[PDB]
Order: C-alpha cells, then sequence, then structure tokens
C-alpha cells in the first residue's frame, strides 16, 4: 500500500504536515482543507496509504463518479470522502516537466500508471473535479516491484493551480489507487 508523496497527495500531505498536531484549532485558518478532512475522518490521514478500490478492471470512470475522484468513489465507506471537498488545498510547485513519485512499502509493483492533469481553465478551488476536466498526460507500462516508483511527465501550456490525478494499478491483485495531488505550475525550480 502507499500513495503519491511528491507532489504529495491530499491525504498524504495532510498527514505529514499535521499528524503530530492534528487537533490544532488553528488548522482551520492555516490549512482549511486539511482541517475539514481531519474533522470529518482522521482515518483519511491515519490510513493515508489505503486509498484503493478492489476489482475495478480498468474501467475507472465506471467505479469513480464525477465529484468523487479524490475519495476514490467513496471507497472504504467514504473514509476519504472529505478529500473531494472544493477549496484552497495546499499546492506543490512543479514545472511543465515533472516527476510523480510513489512510495510503496510492500513493493506490490504496478501493471501500469495513468497520470491525468486538470485542463487549463479549471479552478480546483471553486469547481468540483470531474472526469471531463482531466487530460491524460502520462501512461506507463509495467513497473517491477519496488518501494519507490517514478513517473516522468511532460506537459506544455499549463499554468497556475491544477490537480494531478495519478491512477496506480497494483500488480499483486486487482487493486487500484486513486491519488489527487494539488499542484501549481510555475517556471521556478525548487
Amino acid at each position: 500500500h502507499g500513495s503519491v508523496v511528491d507532489p504529495a497527495s491530499r491525504n498524504y500531505g495532510c498527514w505529514l504536515r499535521w499528524g503530530d498536531d492534528f487537533q490544532n484549532p488553528a488548522m482551520e485558518q492555516e490549512d482549511p482543507m486539511c482541517w475539514q478532512a481531519w474533522q470529518a475522518d482522521p482515518n483519511a490521514m491515519w490510513n493515508w496509504n489505503g486509498l484503493y478500490r478492489n476489482g475495478s478492471g480498468g474501467d475507472f470512470p465506471a467505479a469513480v463518479p464525477d465529484g468523487q475522484l479524490c475519495s476514490g468513489g467513496r471507497t472504504e465507506s467514504g473514509r476519504y470522502d472529505s478529500l473531494d471537498s472544493v477549496g484552497a488545498w495546499k499546492t506543490t510547485d512543479i514545472t511543465d516537466d515533472f516527476t510523480v513519485k510513489l512510495y510503496d512499502q510492500a513493493s506490490h509493483g504496478a501493471d501500469y500508471f495513468q497520470v491525468y492533469v486538470t485542463r487549463q481553465g479549471f479552478d480546483p478551488a471553486a469547481e468540483a473535479l470531474t472526469w471531463s476536466d482531466l487530460q491524460l498526460v502520462a501512461e506507463t507500462g509495467r513497473y517491477a516491484p519496488s518501494q519507490n516508483y517514478e513517473i516522468p511527465v511532460t506537459t506544455s501550456g499549463l499554468s497556475g493551480r491544477h490537480v494531478v490525478y495519478t491512477i496506480w494499478q497494483a500488480s499483486h491483485m486487482d487493486q487500484t489507487y486513486f491519488l489527487c495531488s494539488d499542484v501549481n505550475f510555475t517556471h521556478h525550480h525548487h
């Protein structure tokens, strides 16, 4: 099990940044989207590595309705429901060309990865995430089992706030991870 750690997914980032002080009321001002997520279900963050469905068979929109992409279609009885919320999620700066880095403790492998990004014109802070807002920008073949997978991604013409949607088809069984990462496209490297 695992997640996208760079650019960190929504719940991996909420866990890493707040797990030591997850009850802090100041989070309401400093990180509203993590705050509403911690409020609704701390297990969205404690179980950050479990954002998967079993048995999807590659038909991904059929199991993940519009507005439910980041919760993985309310998998695990909506444990990750609050990751679907619309607002000013904290972003990671990336450039047009960027790498998606997964962490997989158990080295399950991957049959393939799909990386989508929200099209220019979509505002994740004001609009619900739907499949028609996404554009496929990377798609890979199989990855042998490892503890880290890296997907190189090349894009052009993108600027400002987007969501990256990484789909991880695990190799050990029909298990698929649906990982939203908030990003900010700039010319600045860091």
